[PDB]
């Protein structure tokens, strides 16, 4: 019903009324309590003693963020109701020579990098120090938004649409001890604690400043459209493995399982599993996402590998990646399901 745009796809005024909006949220008391809930949150272990807590390193990573982003798009709508979150595919952005030039780092969006000759604050675009106040872990204004980018050792660089795949490829949802050591875990990967930092954790350490600290990164805006993407590749490979659902459904830590709430709120993981029922969808669940059916299945088909589609001669296909040339990422038309197909059985 309503949708969330790539932010390349947006228009000027678009992204100039995401801008605005936010700084209405943040005038009006609104944004900085989402900052609080983000830190509260962080600190509250799953079970007490252990590095689980209720929104990160843990099952409950994916819902929580899910149920953060709702509730943050809802205050936006309530200023401007044509206002959705757009979502940051880095994924893309890895592609460039230098990502730091993606439009998304414009004067008229996020604005830029951090300035060196400052103290690594940002001094360009609408969050610069001096039109956006900061604060620190303990609540006390650090006054500057600061960012830079890729400068880590341990991540120069932003995810790759490969490191996406890999991801959308694993078969359970999470698994024990549902944390940052699990394994085989679509969550643990896509968190990016498996050879970390990978993935999410990844685009944090390479935003830096506020962005690489897990409890002050929402000071950055851009936390939100990264967010965004992250829910969106859980959405895509909830799509994918249709058959699966979320875990722990019991016995996890309390705060983790399918059905307990989620400090701070009272929404459960069950509340928020079918995004569709919470009232959004991503742009690449309409028509026409960014290219035309390369499709008809020219002959039957079986399929070879477990990320395979297996087809007849008819069926119809939404192409959905065409990176690796011979097998291209698609969804059927008759089954709705999502994997590969070789391109030498499908002509336009
Ligand atoms: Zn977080
Ligand atoms: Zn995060």
């Amino acid at each position: 019903y309503r949708v969330r745009k790539n932010v390349l796809h947006l228009t000027d005024t678009e992204k100039r009324d995401f801008v605005r909006t936010v700084l209405i949220l943040k005038e009006k008391g609104i944004y900085d309590r989402y900052i609080a809930w983000h830190g509260a949150a962080g600190k509250f272990h799953t079970p007490p003693g252990s590095d689980r807590n209720a929104a990160h390193m843990s099952s409950a990573f994916l819902p929580w963020h899910r149920e953060y982003l709702l509730r943050f798009e809802r205050d936006l709508q309530s200023i401007n109701p044509e206002v959705t979150l757009p979502y940051w595919d880095w994924t893309t952005d890895a592609q460039m020579q230098d990502p730091s030039q993606s439009q998304i780092w414009s004067a008229d969006f996020m604005g830029g990098n951090g300035n060196p000759i400052k103290d690594f604050i940002v001094d360009t675009g609408p969050f610069a120090a001096g039109r956006w106040t900061t604060i620190d872990e303990q609540g006390n204004p650090s006054g500057g938004l600061k960012r830079n980018f890729g400068a880590t050792k341990e991540a120069p660089t932003l995810p790759t649409r490969a490191d996406v795949v890999k991801a959308l490829a694993i078969t359970q949802y999470d698994t024990p001890p549902w944390d940052m050591t699990s394994q085989n875990s679509f969550r643990n990967q896509l968190e990016g604690f498996i050879n970390g930092p990978q993935l999410h954790n990844r685009v944090h350490h390479w935003v830096g400043g506020q962005m690489g600290v897990v409890p002050t990164a929402p000071n950055d805006p851009v936390f939100f459209l990264h967010h965004a993407n992250v829910d969106r590749i859980w959405a895509v490979w909830q799509i994918i493995h249709r058959n699966q659902n979320y875990q722990p459904m019991k016995n996890g830590p309390f705060g983790q399982n399918f059905r307990d709430p989620m400090y701070p709120w009272n929404t459960t993981p069950e509340d928020v599993m079918n995004h569709r029922k919470l009232g959004y969808v991503y742009d690449i669940e309409d028509r026409n996402d960014i290219n035309g059916p390369i499709f008809v299945a020219l002959y039957d088909y079986e399929a070879r590998t477990e990320d395979d589609l297996s087809f007849h001669k008819g069926e119809k296909f939404q192409i959905l990646d065409s990176s690796e040339g011979d097998w291209w990422a698609a969804r059927s038309l008759t089954t709705g399901e999502i994997g590969y197909i070789p391109s030498n059985y499908v002509a336009p």
